[PDB]
Parts: C-alpha cells; sequence; structure tokens
C-alpha cells in the first residue's frame, strides 16, 4: 500500500499512478531530496536537506577562496608598480642634454605613469571585487544551522508522532485478541457477571481503534508540517543558490572590464614620450651645445 | 704686434678686432667655435676645443651604454612579473566550482597565464630590438675616437715644436743684433784693427739670424694650416657622428613606444575569452547538472493509509 522509510511515507512499491512534479522541468531543490541519502561508505544516513545546505556552504567557501585569489592578483600588482616606481626615479642617462635628454626623462616619467595607473588598478580590485566577494551574506554562519535544526526538529516531531501511532497499533491488536477470546468465553457459558465484561471488551477495543485514528491524524499533520516547511526552505536554497551564480558572475565582468580599462589607460602613458620623440632636432640639440659650450668664435692666421 | 698667440696658435690681436667672417655663419658648428683652448676657470690650465668635442663623443657612446642598461632593468621587471602571473595562474583556488561558473573562473586563471605570455614577449622584444642595438652600437668607438684624438693631437704637437723653433730664433735673431749695435760701440771707442773683422761677422751672423727667422716663421705657418684644415674635415666627421648617433637613438625609443602599444593591445585582448565564457554562464543549466548527480530522489510523501 504505502511504505514507511526513515519515518517519512512513500508511495508503494510502486508501479502506481500519480505523478507530476512540483516543477517542471526546473531541477528545482523541491523535488528531488526526498529520500535520505545513505553514504555508501558505511558513515550514517542523512536527509536531502543536509546535501542542500551542504551545497550551500560549499559555494561561501568557494566565494570565499576567489577573493583570495583577487587578493594574490593585488600583491602582484603592487610589487609591479613598487618596481616600476623605483626604476622611474632611476637616474642613468640623467645627464643626457636637449630635445633627446627632454625625451628620454619623458620616458622615464611614463614608467611613473604606468607604476600608479596599475597601483590604482590593484585599488579597485580590492574595493569592487575582492571585498564584495568576500563580504557577501557574513551572516550566513549560525543563521544556516538554525535552518537546519528546524528541519531536523521538525523530523523529530515525525519520529515522535511514528512512535505513538505504532504503540497504538500494539494496543489495537491487543485488545481485538481479549475480545476474540472473550467473546467465546460467552459463547461457552454465559452467565451474566462474564457477559458485561464481554461488552466492556468490545468497548476498550473500539476506544483503542479511535485511538490509532486519531494517532494516525497527529503522524500526517506532523508529516504535512514537515513537508510544507521543506519546500518553502528548499526554494530559498535554490533562490539565494542561484544569487549567488549571479553576484559573482556580475564581479567577475567587474574584474574584466577593470582589466580592460587599465589596458587602455597604460596604453595612453606613452603618447607624451611620442610627442617628444617627434620634436627631437640633432642640429638643434647640437646648436644648443655648441652655444653653451664654444670657445670663441675666431678663426686662426697666418704669424706675421 | 697684430696678432696674438695663445696655445702655439695664432690669431688675430684682436685690435680693437678686424672680422672675418665664420665657414658657416648660419649655423653654430663645430668648425667655427673650436679654435680657442678653454681657460680652466680655477688654474694656469687649457684643454683644447677639440678634446671638448671628443669628450661630448665618448659621453654619448657613455649615454647610449646607460639607457641601454635601464632597458636591462626594465626587462627584468617584467620578467618577475610575468614570473608571478604565471605562478598565480596555475593556483587551484576554487577549482572545486563545477558547472559553466567554473569554466568561466577557470578562463578567468587562464587569462593570467595569457598575460604572462605577453609580458615575456614583451621583454624578449625589448631585449632584441631595444637593448642590444643600443648597446652594440659603434663597438670599437671607444677607440675610434681615442685613434681621432692622437691623430689631431700629433698635430698640434708638430706646431708646438714649431712655434718653440720659432722663439727660439728670435732670441738667436735680437742678441745677434744686440751684439752687432754694441761692437759698433767698441769701434767708436777704441777702433782698432781685429774689430773691424769681429763687425764683419756680427753682420753676417746677424743676417743670417734674421733669414733663419724668416724660414721658422714659414714652417710655423705651414704646420698651422695642416692642422687647420684636418681640424676642420675632422670637426665636420664628429658632426656628422653625433647626428646619426641621436638618429639612431630616436628610432629605438620609437621602437620601444611601438612594443608598448602592441603589449597593452594584445594584453587587453586576453579577457575578451573570460567575457565570452562569462555570458554563457547559466545558473538553470548548473543547477540542473548537479541536481542530476546528486539527487536522493523526485518522490514525494503521502499520507498514512
Amino acid at each position: 500500500n504505502t511504505i514507511t522509510i526513515n519515518c517519512v511515507t512513500f508511495p508503494h512499491p510502486d508501479t502506481m499512478p500519480e505523478q507530476q512534479l512540483l516543477k517542471p522541468t526546473e531541477w528545482s531543490y523541491c523535488d528531488y531530496f526526498w529520500a535520505d541519502k545513505k553514504d555508501p561508505q558505511g558513515n550514517g544516513t542523512v536527509a536531502g536537506f543536509e546535501l542542500l545546505l551542504q551545497k550551500q556552504l560549499k559555494g561561501k567557501q568557494m566565494q570565499k577562496e576567489m577573493s583570495e585569489f583577487i587578493r594574490e592578483r593585488i600583491k602582484i600588482e603592487e610589487e609591479y608598480a613598487k618596481n616600476l616606481a623605483k626604476l622611474s626615479q632611476n637616474s642613468l642617462a640623467a645627464q643626457e642634454e636637449g630635445s633627446l635628454g627632454e625625451a628620454w626623462a619623458q620616458v622615464k616619467k611614463s614608467l611613473a605613469d604606468e607604476a600608479e595607473v596599475h597601483l590604482k588598478f590593484s585599488a579597485k580590485l580590492h574595493s569592487e571585487v575582492e571585498k564584495p566577494l568576500m563580504n557577501f551574506r557574513e551572516n550566513f554562519k549560525k543563521d544556516m544551522k538554525k535552518c537546519d535544526h528546524h528541519i531536523a526538529d521538525l523530523r523529530k516531531q515525525l519520529a515522535s508522532r511514528y512512535a505513538s501511532v505504532e504503540k497504538a497499533r500494539k494496543a489495537l491488536t491487543e485488545r481485538q485478541k481479549d475480545l476474540e477470546m472473550k467473546t467465546q468465553q460467552l459463547e461457552i457459558k454465559l452467565s451474566n457477571k462474564t457477559e458485561e465484561d464481554i461488552k466492556k471488551a468490545r468497548r476498550k477495543s473500539t476506544q483503542a481503534g479511535d485511538d490509532l485514528m486519531r494517532c494516525v491524524d497527529l503522524y500526517n499533520q506532523a508529516q504535512s508540517k514537515w513537508f510544507e516547511e521543506m519546500v518553502t526552505t528548499t526554494l530559498e536554497l535554490e533562490r539565494l543558490e542561484v544569487e549567488r551564480v549571479e553576484m559573482i558572475r556580475q564581479h567577475l565582468c567587474q574584474y574584466t572590464q577593470l582589466r580592460h580599462e587599465t589596458d587602455m589607460f597604460n596604453q595612453s602613458t606613452v603618447e607624451p614620450v611620442d610627442q617628444l620623440l617627434r620634436k627631437v632636432d640633432p642640429a638643434k640639440d647640437r646648436e644648443l651645445w655648441v652655444r653653451e659650450h664654444k670657445t670663441g668664435n675666431i678663426r686662426p692666421v697666418d704669424m706675421e
């Protein structure tokens, strides 16, 4: 008829009529985690809900690790900027003069500019990617545990109710036996003091049957409460996982855009050097130099 | 005395000053402004203008060397950057993220390696097209100038020698003149028979000394003219060399600029695949992938009995 596994009742075996999915054909949490998972390695049994929770937790661990990756990237960029900046301060070939000297100086200064660009890049990574990836929903900690214990407690109630039901089944079958006995005693010899006990047996028996019906009802109520809770919570988990994926995609797109625009900014720093390289004139340089270093403008002549 | 001699080279006195026009009277050329020696701003020492030109050449070579080394530093930096980027690209952080999100993440990591390739290639091209050409330009120039130095220097030595002779000759002249001018006095006070022949000897040797002077002056002027023409051609050569130096340096710095540009373009192009996969991320499909593998069963509970 039906079957009970871990205090929960399912159809049996069956090739039964029914059953349409709750959300076709999304692979929803609310449709595929009713049975409990028996680990095949022999470490106990857990509700499917536990699988959902572990999946969520793992998701958060993942976004943490991503954040860490970005932190490492930031560190690399800072070292790069550091080196570029120090090299920009280098005094190599500083005594080169003229428009050539100007262009060279501008090359070094351009190095400084690149360094600043990459530093700001790393800062933007920090504010707009690393911290958001990390600091996303810090408060899942005991909250999700709370949810867990909630569902678990509902399962507790279910188990209790099942126990009560089984007890009722015992009492019922027992009383039935007692009545079917005492009616045989009425078949052998009433009497009249024996008879009202035969009536009382019927009383207590039917009473026990009503007790059974009651216990079964309360069981079904417990399972239905557990059911509705299961549904709402699992859908909540589905939504949360989806939006996790969404925010991560968003911030990775952020990373890509920052990379792109940072490389544009970086490329734009050699243009000043280019402007000066075009203005380089060997003749003008030479004349400037001769103007500052001449020994005199008189030519030799013959003696006497 | 209408000329003046400083450091064995003869210039007008000035006067006042004559005039004389420049060889290249619109340019501030090497051939017009480095005949005189530069006076030490303190002592009684001088150095030739030509030496100033030579020193300028040497400085030029030193400077292209230093630029080359600067580029070496840049190469080292880029290489360290590339190394770090490569190692981080190999990191296994969040490797257990699965589905299209996991794949997009994987490409995020790989793009770092791609950047590494770009920057490494950048540094390599810096080495090939910028550093080495700067360093290896005119390798024997150090000695090519040294030889050049000796050339002009040797001429100047000769000039000095000639000048010395001239001065020596003047000594001999002034002496002989006096020797004559003072033997006529001996005849003026106590004339005798040997003194006349001593005046004859004196006059002879005197005119001879004068002829020696004239000759020495001629050879001096000859030496100075040789020094002059050679000086001119050589200074024009150094002018040309400095020009071609500046031009090659400009060329290779432009090369540097080009490498910068294309390196930043290549670098920018590495996030495009990441973008492409990032657009393909689907939460629903991901979920389907996971649930298909982790479902416990799709049968719902029912009522007892």
